[PDB]
């Protein structure tokens, strides 16, 4: 299961009220980054509801039947390419969100991982792999070679 | 900024005056006590919490003119800066807050790694000449280890 086209288009539809709009909207075009680098696809970010990716922060019931439980346990989750809600990434507000060392956890490195998913990508079993399962910090290039040959695979 | 003395006690304190309002205040105080960890981790220092004015180390988010005789300049340039030990507004880290603070990669600056270099000077040390030093007069970005030998080497030589 995939995407058809490469020109892949996103929209932030809102934000998080623990970091600034500028920070959030570099975060997620960094994250998108690593994945252009090892594959045809390019990302290209829109206003409108007709994006393939849109993007949401929620706390509890947000909208689709999978809401959110509070602070820590699940982190987010997106589904898989399609029309719709298909592809799409929500993030649970009801946790600290942040940046590099530190309390509250990475916005930019779970991004990585479920944009993962909004590509078609499964979890891992490489423990040490983008797309593991569980989160985990980590300095250094967040792509594990388990990550990038999946992807390759794909497109 | 570059006296000559140094604390005459080990058990220093700071108060947190006031915040910036690019993160959570929970973000910040955690990222100062990590910046100050990393010079008690190499020295026989203690750094101690407190609420109140008789801090040794006080903190300070400010715009433009906000006290002293030093006001900041706006987006960029002058990051932040700090007094030599002392008395008074000796010892104090002011942090400009037209400047968008973060952390980690990506745009802005890291609080985590601008507090650390601010309180060397409220420690007592002067600049380094090694690009890599934490000390080094220029802000760059790096993960890892903030401290080189240098910086290392610099305050076990004063405490
Ligand atoms: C601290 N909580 C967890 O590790 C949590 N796992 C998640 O929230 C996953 C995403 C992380 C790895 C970025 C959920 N997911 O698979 C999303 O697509 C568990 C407590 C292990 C469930
Ligand atoms: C991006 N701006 C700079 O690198 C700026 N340097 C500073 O503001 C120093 C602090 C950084 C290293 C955390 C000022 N300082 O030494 C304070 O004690 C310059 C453009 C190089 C002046
Ligand atoms: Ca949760
Ligand atoms: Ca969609
Ligand atoms: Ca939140
Ligand atoms: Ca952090
Ligand atoms: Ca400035
Ligand atoms: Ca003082
Ligand atoms: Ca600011
Ligand atoms: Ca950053
Ligand atoms: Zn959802
Ligand atoms: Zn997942
Ligand atoms: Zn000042
Ligand atoms: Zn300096």
């Amino acid at each position: 299961l995939k995407w058809h086209h490469h020109n892949i288009t996103y929209w932030i539809q809102n934000y998080s009220e623990d970091l600034p709009r500028a920070v959030i909207d570099d975060a997620f075009a960094r994250a998108f980054a690593l994945w252009s680098a090892v594959t045809p696809l390019t990302f290209t970010r829109v206003y409108s509801r007709d994006a393939d990716i849109v993007i949401q922060f929620g706390v509890a019931e947000h909208g689709d039947g999978y809401p959110f439980d509070g602070k820590d346990g699940l982190l987010a989750h997106a589904f898989p390419p399609g029309p719709g809600i298909q592809g799409d990434a929500h993030f649970d507000d009801d946790e600290l969100w942040s940046l590099g060392k530190g309390q509250g956890y990475s916005l930019f490195l779970v991004a990585a991982h479920q944009f993962g998913h909004a590509l078609g990508l499964d979890h891992s079993s490489v423990p040490e792999a983008l797309m593991y399962p569980m989160y985990r910090f980590t300095e250094g290039p967040p792509l594990h070679k388990d990550d990038v040959n999946g992807i390759r695979h794909l497109y």
